[PDB]
């Protein structure tokens, strides 16, 4: 939650705030960092979006192309963090440590992505502490509908710039 390293990012919908925990994930945070201060997160955008859920971002230019990203981490989520609202975590596939660079917002509480006996489930790194209405708009804009991306905005919100603040 209430961490150390404060990162500020301007999207095309409004600026969001984060505050990221690095007592408690200190391999998430400073994966997190190291994209950030590499530009990486520029001109990338929320390219899946989950009314009530989440928004997700961190991965894909706003032509739709995939960026290629740095090696994966070791996945936290056993450091008792919560996927509750206004929380961000890391985005993984199927094996705990996948992550790389595609990271979350929940806009609700997401128990379900919580470590488990049975799923490691998704860790948790920090949280935001400026711009939730924000990140509520983004998770509400249209999307597609017919294949396996119709969590896609029609209008991806884009990460203009991404900064660690002083």
């Amino acid at each position: 939650a209430k961490g150390d390293p404060h990162v500020l990012l301007t999207t095309s919908a409004g600026n969001i705030e984060l505050e990221l925990d690095k007592q408690k994930a200190p391999v998430s945070v400073q994966n997190f960092v190291d994209y950030v201060n590499s530009g990486f997160y520029n001109n990338t955008t929320f390219h899946r979006v989950i009314p009530g859920f989440m928004i997700q971002g961190g991965g894909f230019t706003e032509q739709m192309q995939q960026k290629k990203p740095n090696p994966p981490i070791k996945n936290e989520a056993d450091n008792g963090l919560r996927n509750t609202r206004g929380t961000i975590a890391m985005a993984r596939t199927a094996d705990k440590d996948s992550a790389t660079s595609q990271f979350f917002i929940n806009v609700a509480d997401n128990a379900f992505l919580d470590h488990g006996q049975r799923d490691f489930g998704y860790a948790v790194f920090g949280k935001v502490v400026k711009g939730m209405d924000v990140a509520d708009k983004i998770s509400q804009v249209p999307t597609h509908d017919v294949g396996p991306y119709q969590n896609v905005p029609s209008k991806p919100v884009v990460i203009l710039s991404a900064t660690v603040l002083p």
